């Protein structure tokens, strides 16, 4: 089963995703994980504005689904959407609105990293070719092309 | 183009044909090709070396043109000159390029150590490349690379 | 200068307190400051915590005025005020916070995935730090970081 | 005992330099290799002067030392400098010669090789850095600075 928690109905869909990325963790392929959310969150959308949720509401979904053949599968009969207004829950969509803020600056620091490991990468890739090179011109040690 | 030892004990000779074919056609050809034509030369030098009665001992200097052809090396056998020194007519020659080799044993311990090194950084990058981007999936909105 | 935890379930509330700290004085204080002022009004709110009949399941909100001087944090122990909220007032809110506590605790698993993987990091690049000198030092004549 | 080898006159003071670093490895800090070789290199050179030694011919250095409270203290009297004229041995001199070229188009790979570590090095850095500050900011990790 799929489950979001609270979550800001602005950022349902980032959440949808996310649990469904830890969840079938190594069971599928991320872009199996991204078209199987993408999907949902599709469907999930047109619910939400069927039912005049605001994105200041808080909600919470609900899903089961079957891996069949590294396919994600949803069983749409299984889904739910609970719904929480923000006039009749202040205190809760106030902190699910704290919770989006600290995951939108959480997602700097994310690219900071990630700009760290791309040189990183590029890095110890050119480390790798060098020393190859170093093998292949300045000694007889069994080579790569070998 | 034209392929050079310089001088170089006969028992390293076919690294040494090797090294400098890696060198001079950087960028020019695949290393596999390289490999690929380093072989044959030192096939064929080494029938001739035994041949020209060559002890691992004596020097060789080693020449040979070549071309390269749709990024394939093709020798010009013709082209091939070797030089020999024997050791007993050149016992300084001889212990130097013995040193030589020497010295290059060694240094390769170091280049094994080196290449264990990068290895190493290879399997932690990846696995840091890996994790940063899971970390994408799971905590964050971020554009993913499957996307 | 204020300090905000913003909703956080109590049973959470001195690490919370510490990790605004640390990313409101960024740059402004070294870390053991923090831990160190942190520590003292996490014992403080602990107290008043216990006075107040809060228990871990509780939402609470803590604020406090605190200036910086001399790279030292001074808390204003006047300016602090703890809001409470009973889980049994609020079972949502009381739900979602302890939510927000699970997901951290998950996430904290990837840190110190994230962690060791950039201690080992670490460690191989002062490696190749060290032979990479040492091969300028046995194999070359470049300048040395010794001169 | 420290021995050159045969060695293009030209390249003598590297080649001390860099026998007495592999052979004092673990045994000395390398500023007092650099200092102890600076020394030698500065005694050689007088003599190779008053020998008449040109830099195209080729020698072979050997000396005693010692080491005594980390410090490499060299023996004079046992330094023995063999030399080789050119003229006399054109082919050591060429072979010599050779090598001593090698050696400086091995030196740019070591370069770009340093240059890469240093990079490295700093990623490195500044991923322990960003790491360590996520820890503080996200998480109620132990610190390194507790």
């Amino acid at each position: 089963k799929l489950m979001t928690g609270f979550v800001r109905a602005s950022g349902y869909a980032n959440k949808v995703r996310r649990v469904l990325f830890a969840i079938t963790r190594g069971k599928v392929f991320p872009e199996e994980v991204v078209k199987a959310a993408g999907e949902l969150n599709k469907i999930i959308f047109e619910k939400l504005q069927e039912m005049g949720v605001k994105k200041e509401d808080v909600v919470r979904i609900s899903v089961d689904f079957n891996i069949e053949d590294g396919k994600i599968v949803w069983n749409l009969d299984s889904l739910e959407i609970e719904t929480y207004k923000k006039e009749e829950e202040e205190k809760l969509a106030l902190a699910m609105e704290e919770v989006e803020h600290m995951e939108k600056m959480f997602e700097e620091t994310v690219k900071e990293l990630e700009a760290l490991s791309d040189k990183l990468r590029e890095i110890s890739k050119e480390i790798s070719e060098l020393v190859e090179r170093m093998k292949q011109e300045y000694t007889g040690l069994k080579l790569r092309s070998e």
